[PDB]
């Protein structure tokens, strides 16, 4: 029952962990509290380079994903900034793919990797540590018993691994704004061209096209008037906030909000933790770190996280080095860029009224 790498959770991080591993021929069990069976679109060059490392590029624009290198951002009705990121760099492209059309991929790939073991509906139940204080064994709820040499929280914005394994508490602050996301009919102008929009009065819109025929729309208002707005469930309201800071280019995907009913909340945090690990306990994406979602790069992130924990664990499982050195290293590869993100991501958040600091926060 000895494996190599016990995961925590089968999440976008967890399953690309999972897979990347796997490839390695490391033993791995993922352990995963739902059923096989909604989250981030958004992936970045270096979130595309581990894709595509992955040999699953193809796949993923074969599957609906979407290159785009264009984006309007619009504060009060007019043109702040346009972002041509390609305009110097080939692939300084970016991908919009539905996080659950990717994990997805990845699954179905797991499915063929002999190495790997996916037990769904299952948890952890205790763990058991020797004298170097190192988990030696974990006992499953199904009362699995498995020796795992690293065990892995790749278990999301509440991580057990985190609370639990690591007794590590996470001071929350909320933000006056929720964001929410609903699925619309895709128009014309959608299809064309990302659009931002954002108004003085803490508005935010985000018009982008995802799968083959649809269309997302984030929106984020302050608390009380994203509850009015969201209670008048045929639309009327909301599609006439909207027509106060979108302008015409937009006017169809107004149209297209047909209704209120099936916006969803999306988590809103601010988090990186200090330590990504401890003794032989690994943490990654929204285990380690909260980016506000104005970003888009909840999972962009927890897939950077799991290729460079990936290579760190080889490493360590090879024995081309120990384990704390390889995972000293996967922090100090992975912290500043998180850190980056989760700081651009408050400052968007918090200057969206401000029209210049707003374009500030842009330029850098
Ligand atoms: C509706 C919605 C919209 C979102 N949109 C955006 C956005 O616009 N911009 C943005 O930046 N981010 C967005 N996100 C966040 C983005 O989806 C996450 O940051 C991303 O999924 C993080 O990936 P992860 O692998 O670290 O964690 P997750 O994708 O959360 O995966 C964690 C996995 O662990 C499992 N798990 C948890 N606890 C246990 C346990 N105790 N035992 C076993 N399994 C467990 C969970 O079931 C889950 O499968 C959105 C999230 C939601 C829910």
């Amino acid at each position: 029952n000895h494996i190599d790498v016990l995961i925590n959770g089968c999440g976008i991080g967890g399953a690309m962990l999972a897979y990347l591993l796997g490839r390695q021929g490391h033993r791995v069990v993922v352990v995963e509290q739902a059923r096989r069976e909604n989250g981030a679109d958004l992936l970045k060059p270096a979130g595309i380079r581990v894709v595509e490392a992955a040999g699953l590029l193809a796949e993923v624009t074969r599957r609906g994903g979407r290159v785009r290198h264009e984006l309007e951002v619009y504060h009060d009705g007019e043109l702040l900034r346009y972002f041509n990121y390609s305009s110097v760099d080939a692939r300084g492209y970016f991908i919009l793919m539905p996080c659950e059309s990717l994990r997805r991929l990845v699954l179905e790939k797991i499915d063929g990797e002999a190495t790997v073991e996916m037990l769904f509906e299952t948890r952890i139940e205790a763990v058991q540590r020797d004298e170097r204080h190192a988990i030696d064994q974990v006992r499953l709820n199904d009362g699995r018993v498995l020796r795992p040499r690293v065990v892995v929280g790749a278990d999301g914005i509440a991580s057990y691994v985190r609370r639990r394994l690591l007794d590590i508490d996470v001071e929350r602050r909320p933000y006056p704004s929720p964001m929410l996301v609903g699925t619309f009919a895709l128009a014309p102008c959608v299809a064309e061209r990302n659009r931002l929009y954002v108004d003085s009065q803490g508005g935010l819109a985000y018009f982008y096209p995802i799968g083959f025929d649809r269309a997302r729309l984030v929106v984020s208002f302050p608390r009380e008037e994203a509850r009015e707005l969201m209670a008048d469930t045929r639309g009327e309201s909301l599609r006439r906030r909207l027509q106060r800071f979108v302008g015409d280019e937009s006017a169809e995907a107004i149209a297209a909000v047909t209704g209120t009913s099936r916006f969803k909340g999306i988590p809103i945090g601010y988090l990186n933790l200090d330590r990504y690990w401890a003794d032989n306990v690994a943490m990654l994406g929204d285990a380690i770190h909260n980016v506000h979602p104005i970003t888009g790069q909840g999972m962009n992130l927890a897939i950077e996280d799991a290729s460079a924990l990936a290579d760190a664990l080889d490493l360590a499982l090879r024995d081309a080095c120990a384990l704390e050195d390889a995972l000293a290293g996967y922090q100090a590869e992975r912290f500043p860029v998180n850190q980056a993100i989760v700081s651009y991501g408050h400052a968007l958040a918090t200057s969206l009224e401000d029209r210049q600091r707003f374009a500030g926060v842009f330029d850098t």
